[PDB]
């Protein structure tokens, strides 16, 4: 039977990796991305939809099933993967991005958060673990602040060192709940926000505090993609190299293949499920607005090459025509779409360092992309 | 290959028959539901799902595609089975129904209908045909209309009368379009209110021109059951006995049961898939309401007995909550599941005609359906 966990590299161009992580639930295929399903469910599609894409990992929010249906009711009802119907690895957020996106209906201490609706719910490294726990993730994420963008040194560096506070006691909590540090992992979370002196700093507690992959947090809120690159750049060299790199919220394909250029493993994005639904359909050329009206009479399938279900049944035209009307059918195929070429993202990349041509592949994307 | 058109009764139980309508594009075992699809899609669902239901035929309608896509735009992309991925059988009301639900809407004279949004559109016997052979329908409707309900016995009068006439320029309308005559089939629709003499005047006139099939029309439009079930006594039996009875709007699952027990052989509703997004279920032991509180840990599936794809994998208490959510797959799950029930519900009918027992089945259906 599969390990708890274990990462291997196969092989490696540069500063990029692929490779796999063995879980008790599953294997999954790095660099990977991750479909987000923050209610229990990727919108507009079933489990085995998300699983005829390609996905081998999707990702739930302890924010958002903590307020619906709740944490304790999941764990009542047998956990999120039977609650849901998805029983390979689920990565769970810590809440830490809620602390700050919805800052105005908190109050912060050092104790941890506290969320006004007028209800309130209480999140802090132990609570938030423990929701985890009774969700039933596979991959348990620390409890952070993720800074706000921009900040000045002083408040990157007294949040970051919370965030460092936070994330022993996450590992502790982690630790002394015996079936889940034997059955899930658990990820750190570095902050800094663009600093490299306090990205230094962070890595360095993580690794001390020691996890089982290391995510870059702190990205992809505003500061675009010059100087997340430049982050980057700095930053990922200063995590383990031998344990998984998560890169928080990104992105865009350009982005993702940029990001492991600079070693990144593992991403998540709501892009291709929240923009599908709002008619943007990512082809190999470029996005596309099916909504647009010279959609309307076009026969050809939303991308030329793409291998998924929606392009070998349906047109543009069709599509276009849902996505007006404000159709659920038109939001279920821009979604299995959108995620189809996301995975196909993936596997190019895989394959490509697997064979030594990454390099080429990512000039070759990125010209034809934005011709 | 299969003829353009073949009813065959294959056994009857008192006014009851079960058997199979043979067209080019497929068979149709009956008493057969459609499922409706207005805008080219059963609502929240993929073709190959509502095939997965057991449908045979979906309907869809002149009113509504006329006014989105367009009625020569779906002609140019190869017709609606190709647009939208059904390749069986598709029936086509003619829009007679909305002559009456969107009247005020409307200027009504001798020669047809226009519809004022601003744009205006019109509809006739001869533009109905029309465009249900733009469509490539299978079962084309004649042009009618609706009475409304209640009516006094002249305008019913009136009303039905000029439906006949309407009739009569629609059989002229689809014969002299050949490709139309050789591929699809034509039926006539019954007016008359809740009046046996009208009745009997409007079935005299339509055998007279003479259909493929023939539709109960006007009713389903607030008369309630009992009056429902008293002009279906009277009022099937005077249609063409070799030929399919079609009551047009109908229904709720023991609407369903006792018209199939007065002679009808065909229906179509939107109340599954309407009232499963509303997040009413269908069970054996009569229908529920997902989003009662009482659902919220309730492991057990949608119904106990349902082979449906929905009750195999997910319980109530998940339902419940997409749907409290606004979740998208809440209105799969649930349309999906109601189809299902509808279809089994047309089986279970048509095995228990077959095998000279219905008369037992309706008795026991009511009595757990109403317990
Ligand atoms: C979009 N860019 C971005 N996303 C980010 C997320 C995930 C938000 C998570 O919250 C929900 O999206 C609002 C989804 O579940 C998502 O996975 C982050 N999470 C944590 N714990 N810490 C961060 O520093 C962080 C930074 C992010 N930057
Ligand atoms: C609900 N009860 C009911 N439906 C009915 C429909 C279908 C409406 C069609 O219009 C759309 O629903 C508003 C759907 O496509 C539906 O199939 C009818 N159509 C015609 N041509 N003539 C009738 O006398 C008639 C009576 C009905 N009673
Ligand atoms: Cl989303
Ligand atoms: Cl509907
Ligand atoms: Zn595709
Ligand atoms: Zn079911």
């Amino acid at each position: 039977d599969r390990p708890r966990f274990s990462f291997s590299i196969a092989a490696r161009e540069g500063k990029a990796r692929t490779g796999t992580i063995e879980m008790k639930r599953g294997v999954i295929r790095t660099p990977a991305f991750m479909p987000v399903g923050t209610a229990a469910t990727v919108k507009a599609l079933k489990p085995e939809t998300v699983r005829a894409t390609g996905a081998d990992i999707i990702l739930g929010n302890t924010y958002h099933l903590m307020l619906r249906p709740g944490a304790e009711r999941i764990a009542k009802l047998g956990g999120l993967h039977s609650f849901m119907g998805w029983d390979r690895p689920i990565l769970t957020d810590s809440g830490g991005y809620q602390v700050m996106s919805l800052s105005s209906l908190t109050k912060q201490s050092e104790e941890g958060v506290t969320f006004k609706s007028g209800s309130r719910h209480m999140l802090s490294p132990e609570r938030s673990i423990e929701i985890q726990h009774l969700l039933g993730s596979d991959i348990v994420m620390a409890f952070d602040e993720c800074t706000p963008y921009p900040a000045t040194p002083s408040r990157a560096a007294s949040s970051m060192e919370r965030s460092m506070r936070w994330a022993k006691r996450s590992r502790d909590a982690f630790d002394s709940r015996k079936e889940q540090a034997e059955n899930a992992a658990l990820f750190g979370i570095q902050q800094g926000s663009v600093f490299e002196n306090l990205r230094q700093q962070s890595a360095d507690a993580l690794a001390e505090i020691g996890f089982d992959g290391y995510a870059v947090g702190g990205l992809a809120v505003g500061e675009g993609q010059d100087e997340m690159f430049r982050v980057l750049d700095f930053s990922v060299p200063m995590l383990p190299d031998d344990k998984p790199h998560y890169l928080m919220g990104v992105g865009k394909p350009d982005d993702i293949v940029g990001a492991v250029e600079r070693g990144i493993d593992m991403f998540d994005c709501v892009l291709p499920t929240r923009s599908g639904r709002n008619g943007q359909a990512f082809t190999w050329d470029g996005p596309i607005n099916i909504r647009n009206a010279r959609f309307s009479e076009d026969l050809k399938p939303l991308d030329s090459e793409c291998h998924c279900a929606v392009c070998q049944k349906w047109s543009r035209a069709y599509i276009h025509h849902l996505i007006r009307a404000g159709e659920i059918l038109g939001a279920m195929l821009m979604t299995e779409h959108n995620i189809a070429f996301y995975q196909q993202l993936m596997q190019k990349i895989r394959d490509s360092i697997s064979e030594g041509r990454f390099s080429q592949f990512a000039q070759d994307f990125r010209a034809r992309y934005f011709a």
